[PDB]
């Protein structure tokens, strides 16, 4: 089997992306946030706080037919942002572009922290990092993606995220007319749980190219490109007015300027980030200025490969006994 699905930005900004996936029978269609970075699908729901609704569109079981009660289960998650939610776990049917699961374990959200019911866009979260990473208590659960493996017809999903456009997550082929080139495969390490990699380096703008291992996870529920201080530092000295705004968060510039590209390296490949990806505009509305899309991970503790990295690129996700990452250009 395979399934295909559009994944559209939720703003103007490509914040976050969009896919909307089918729940249930009859279907409740709900707009997800498909996130390599975790491992719980879990959605807004009958059974949310109702101050804590915002717009959402929820998740209602007792109208779907397929619909069980996982007994006992529960789930809470804290991501690195700050950002939370938990509640209690049904299983159902899952289906994505097409591509159906059975018995797929849904989290209804009882809670959410107040980022998630600001963003009437977000239905809930798909993840897609590895499965020993979910939450659910006292037996874990299984990804949708860690469900379907077996019935895909190759083990992988891919992502191929848009600039201010739609794009597409892919589940058990590989389109070859949406790349360039080849594609670069390379290790990945699943200690963490998370699509761990180690990049060969990078370059700003036209400058030369330094030969340095970058270890990071492939985040696609991460907006930014986080990387190591002394990366970051020698990007923004590129750009005149640069400077690292303790009071904003991050690096900020003038949204005057035109930025450099960012190249990293994957294998002896190279991806180019082009400059225009990394500008994520006005730090409040009508200021002169902007925020930037290359940030440091120092507070991190690790480097993160967020949209503005993916979506340069086609990205395999290749889920084989032995896992690893593909990064073609496109
Ligand atoms: O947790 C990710 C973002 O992680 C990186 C990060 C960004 C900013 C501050 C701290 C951090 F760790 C955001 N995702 C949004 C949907 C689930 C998580």
């Amino acid at each position: 089997s395979t399934g295909s699905a559009t994944t559209t930005p939720i703003d103007s900004l490509d914040d976050a992306y969009i896919t909307p996936v089918q729940i249930g029978t009859p279907a409740q269609t709900l707009n997800l946030d498909f996130d390599t970075g975790s491992s719980d699908l879990w959605v807004f729901s009958s059974e949310t706080t109702a101050s804590e609704v915002d717009g959402q569109t929820i998740y209602t079981p007792s109208k779907s037919t397929t619909a069980k009660l996982l007994s006992g289960a529960t789930w809470s998650i804290s991501y690195g942002d700050g950002s939370s939610s938990s509640g209690d776990v049904y299983t159902d049917t899952v289906s994505v572009g097409g591509l159906t699961v059975t018995g797929q374990a849904v989290e209804s959200a009882k809670k959410v922290s107040s980022s998630f019911t600001e963003d009437s866009t977000i239905d809930g979260l798909l993840g897609l990092a590895f499965s020993t990473l979910n939450t659910v208590s006292p037996t874990q659960q299984k990804t949708f993606f860690d469900n379907a493996k077996a019935s895909l017809d190759s083990p992988v999903f891919t992502a191929d995220l848009g600039y201010h456009a739609p794009g597409t997550y892919n589940f058990g082929f590989i389109d070859t007319t949406a790349y360039t080139g080849s594609i670069t495969y390379t290790a990945v390490s699943t200690k963490q749980g998370f699509w761990e990699w180690t990049s060969t380096g990078y370059a700003v703008g036209s400058g030369t190219f330094k030969s340095t291992s970058i270890d990071g996870i492939a985040d696609t529920g991460t907006t930014l490109l986080y990387l190591p201080a002394t990366v970051v530092s020698a990007y923004w000295a590129q750009v005149s007015g640069a400077k690292s705004s303790s009071s904003v968060g991050g690096y900020v510039f003038p949204c005057s300027a035109t930025l450099p590209s960012f190249t990293f390296g994957v294998g002896s490949a190279r991806i180019v980030i082009p400059g225009d990806y990394i500008d994520f505009g006005p730090i409040s509305t009508g200021s002169s200025s902007c925020f930037g899309g290359i940030q440091s991970s120092a507070g991190i503790g690790i480097n993160i490969f967020g949209d503005v990295a993916l979506k340069a690129a086609f990205v395999v996700f290749n889920g084989a006994t032995t896992p690893t990452l593909g990064f073609a250009s496109k």
